[PDB]
């Protein structure tokens, strides 16, 4: 089992509060991060065993290490502590121009975790730039920092906001606007005022993110990939290991 006992972790400095719960910068045999949730539901002690219950499952290096969770005196999720910024922070606040060198490996790093999630049948449901996680600017890690359950439609893909969702290839769309994010440098649908249409558009199918955007020292083959993980259909979407295979060595034809 993996629950910790209750006074071995040193709460420290609250990192960001939440609608859902708050997070905070702990000492446990070292820098950890916990994430506590006053009565809490039936539902939440469910939600709380299916976050514990995913990340159980999770052993790479591209995925955030799962430490520990805690029943007393809250309920708390224990996970390793890394510095840096997300990639949303990345390429839209801090304004951080990567070379082409480094946007490839960030996107295989990416590639990498969501191809080992897919292999466990885990979905990620709410990839995006925000969720990724630049450990010491160089590490990519995956995870789900959202701390109010929507902010976040740019990642969602036509099927899922048709409520008939979540798939395998719900997450490779969310991978394609990732792959939009990185070779842009800007969100999608940037001109748009408001964010109704977009929800309706998206929806609709009419309203597909503008790829002559893309700067011109992206190569063909980013170019290609990123459109099949944005097609309309789901079951034109690549799968990850086929996805991964083809940054893999494109990265090995910039490195000479
Ligand atoms: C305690 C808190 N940790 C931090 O916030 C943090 N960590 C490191 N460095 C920092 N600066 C900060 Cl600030 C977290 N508890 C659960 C987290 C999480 O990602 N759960 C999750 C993961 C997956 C995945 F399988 F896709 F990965 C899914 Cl599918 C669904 N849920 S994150």
């Amino acid at each position: 089992d993996w629950e910790i006992p209750d006074g071995q972790i040193t709460v420290g400095q609250r990192i960001g509060s939440g609608s859902f719960g708050t997070v905070y910068k702990g000492k446990w045999h070292g820098d950890v991060a916990v994430k506590m949730l006053t009565a809490p539901t039936p539902q939440q002690l469910q939600a709380f065993k299916n976050e514990v219950g995913v990340l159980r499952k999770t052993r790479h290096v591209n995925i955030l290490l799962f430490m520990g969770y805690s029943t007393k005196p809250q309920l708390a999720i224990v996970t390793q502590w890394c510095e840096g910024s997300s990639l949303y922070h990345h390429l839209h606040a801090s304004e951080t121009k990567f070379e082409m060198k480094k946007l490839i490996d960030i996107a295989r790093q990416t590639a990498r975790g969501m191809d080992y999630l897919h292999a466990k049948s885990i979905i990620h449901r709410d990839l995006k730039s925000n969720n990724i996680f630049l450990h010491e600017d160089n590490t990519v890690k995956i995870g789900d920092f959202g701390l109010a359950t929507s902010g976040s439609i740019l990642w969602m893909a036509p099927e899922v906001i048709r409520m008939q969702p979540y798939s395998f290839q719900s997450d490779v769309y969310a991978f394609g606007i990732v792959l939009y994010e990185l070779m842009t440098g800007q969100l999608p649908y940037s001109n748009i005022n408001n964010r109704d249409q977009i929800i309706e558009m998206v929806g609709r199918g009419s309203l597909s993110p503008d790829l002559s955007k893309v700067r011109s020292n992206c190569p063909k083959r980013m170019k290609r990939l990123m459109a099949e993980c944005l097609k309309k259909k789901r079951d034109e979407r690549p799968s990850f290991p086929r996805i991964l295979a083809e940054i893999e060595e494109l990265a090995r034809e910039l490195s000479g």
